[PDB]
């Protein structure tokens, strides 16, 4: 009924995740604009205070989107 | 109930958007092809005969959609 598919990609780290049908593409803009939010991936598998884990990846993205929870963003609270 | 964020996006002048939750793909393709119809952003904050304003890039997609309205695509009217 409900499943869909969202990926948190970025150099040599990947998070999967299952999102309602419903609401994918408020969760893909979140991850859209939090994939520039990062610098260019390194290869070389960190950055100085970039991502460093799995764990950071969506660590990350746990306070982005809630930040704009409570950023004044109407309509879409 | 019916809402759904459309963002119009380019180089730096954005607008954002109301939509029904069911016809919101509707308005993701035309927002879709119509991103790629515009040549590549300027930070120089101009192009000649290209978006001018943040009116000009809701003017530019109220004539791109009323050309495929026009246009001989059926199923989709």
């Amino acid at each position: 009924q409900s499943l869909r598919p969202l990926v948190l990609t970025h150099g040599s780290l990947e998070f999967s995740f299952l999102v309602p049908t419903s609401l994918h593409f408020q969760a893909a803009q979140l991850k859209d604009s939090f994939l520039a939010t990062l610098p260019q991936p390194t290869e070389e598998l960190a950055q100085d205070d970039e991502p460093s884990s799995v764990v950071e990846l969506v660590a990350r993205y746990i306070a982005f989107v809630a930040h704009e929870v409570d950023e004044g963003d109407e309509d879409a609270h």
